[PDB]
């Protein structure tokens, strides 16, 4: 507790499932929480975006890059928080954009600290994937405290965090193939 | 609806998700509904086994073969209902048992009618939703009304039911490989 997630799709919902199964309290921010809540694990509290971001210290940004700027109205609430960029760009997106999605996200929310994590993990692995601790997540970011928070979370969820350095490493991390 | 599901695992949970996304009301029977409910889609009503099987006309049996007989105490409530055997046996289990899982389940609950369906569909395919051409669900069973009920459900979920005949076809259906991506 309390971990935030912005977004309502397959990845959001799988993250929520894993977090709840790992003893975290979870709040989800959706544009249509009424509709979205129906499919989410009951233990997660699905609410409006504004209200979902205010409590948590760590917020997973489980939306596509093209929708990042739509979150700008949440800036005053998000101030000083940890944002997790989970995006797994296609080969073409990766090559088209000079900066990583994670760096782009950092630029949009300069008062937040961004950690890149979970891009190489499938939604089904999140849902089902055995809590053997064998499955590696690469993790980077500029802030050691933020990286530790996300790494401990990864461990509690049964993954094995691998430190890949500063947020400048996010471009190479975003090139890593999704497993599997 | 309401559609029933017995069991609390990855498959139960995925079936539930999918059913609720397709406009069905869903009730789930678990031995520990307090714990189990936490992970299930909010729109599903997770409750005790006895209470779960009491309302619905069609009940998905999303537990392993080895646990089928543990459901015998529910016999009185399950009488006259449609049971869906979704099991995907391992090659070994398939070869060790003379009869199919579905036929075994039919023998345990003779006042019920069993339909074999969904064994070839992965839990993730249930969750994420089918997409072409990964839509095909083999169905068999002895009773045309029961097969129609399950087939319409399949169609509502976005699958394409394929009639494989009587419950005697279930052994061959159970040999069908499970499909992923
Ligand atoms: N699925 C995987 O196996 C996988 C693996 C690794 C990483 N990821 C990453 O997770 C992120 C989301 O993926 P997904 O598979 O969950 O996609 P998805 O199913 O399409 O979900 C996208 C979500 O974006 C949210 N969103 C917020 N603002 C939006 C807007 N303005 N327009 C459209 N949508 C908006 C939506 O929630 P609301 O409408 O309720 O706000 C929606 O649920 C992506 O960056 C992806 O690379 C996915
Ligand atoms: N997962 C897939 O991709 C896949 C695909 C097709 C078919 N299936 C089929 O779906 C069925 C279940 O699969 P699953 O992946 O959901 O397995 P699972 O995660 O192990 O779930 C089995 C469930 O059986 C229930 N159960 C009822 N009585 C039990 C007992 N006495 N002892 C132990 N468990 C008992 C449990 O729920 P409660 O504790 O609440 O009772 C448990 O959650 C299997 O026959 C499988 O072949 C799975």
């Amino acid at each position: 507790p309390k971990v935030g997630i912005l977004g309502s799709g397959d990845f959001a919902r799988s993250l929520a499932t894993r977090l709840v199964g790992s003893g975290f309290k979870v709040v989800v921010g959706s544009r249509n929480p009424k509709r979205t809540a129906r499919l989410f694990p009951s233990a997660a509290q699905v609410t409006f975006q504004e209200e979902a971001v205010s409590s948590p210290e760590v917020i997973f940004v489980a939306v596509f890059r093209e929708h990042y700027s739509s979150l700008c109205s949440l800036s005053d609430q998000l101030a000083g928080k940890i944002l997790v960029d989970v995006s797994n760009p296609t080969e073409q997106e990766h090559l088209q954009h000079r900066e990583s999605n994670a760096e782009y996200l950092a630029s949009l929310f300069p008062t937040c600290t961004v950690v890149k994590a979970f891009n190489v993990i499938s939604a089904w692995t999140l849902q089902a994937g055995p809590r053997d601790g064998n499955r590696q997540v690469p993790i980077c970011g500029d802030q050691p405290e933020a990286k530790r928070a996300v790494s401990e979370m990864a461990l509690a969820m049964g993954f094995m965090p691998v430190d890949m350095g500063s947020l400048a490493s996010a471009w190479e991390v975003e090139a890593m193939p999704l497993r599997l």
